[PDB]
């Protein structure tokens, strides 16, 4: 499913996101548009190390989920890899408070930091009624 931006953002308020371990909503969301462009399908390949990036908020298969096929991975959110390509994105989500739980929180995502760190990020909420 591609998720329209208010759809969303009120999706991920109902989720309990906002300020979840400080994280504002608007910093939740600008991760997910950058990461699959709100694509709960989304899927990429690291041919580099053999890992796989899975779902909206693209969790890469050697820490976050199981999928089987990746060399010397963890199951952190104890989910296999294809429950992160749901339309119904409750899993991922749980999966997505678990990353953040850890000491580097939000900057786990390495996208977070290029595009949506030290910006300002209310655009990704405006107008939405959250």
């Amino acid at each position: 499913k591609v998720f329209e931006r208010c759809e969303l953002a009120r999706t991920l308020k109902r989720l309990g996101m906002d300020g979840y371990r400080g994280i504002s909503l608007a910093n939740w969301m600008c991760l997910a548009k950058w990461e699959s462009g709100y694509n709960t399908r989304a899927t990429n390949y690291n041919a580099g190390d053999r890992s796989t990036d899975y779902g909206i908020f693209q969790m890469n298969s050697r820490y976050w989920c199981n999928d089987g096929k990746t060399p010397g991975a963890v199951n952190a959110c104890h989910l296999s890899c294809s429950a992160l390509l749901q339309d119904n994105i409750a899993d991922a989500v749980a999966c997505a408070k678990r990353v953040v739980r850890d000491p580097q929180g939000i900057r786990a995502w390495v996208a977070w930091r290029n595009r949506c760190q030290n910006r300002d990020v209310r655009q990704y909420v405006q107008g939405c009624g959250v």
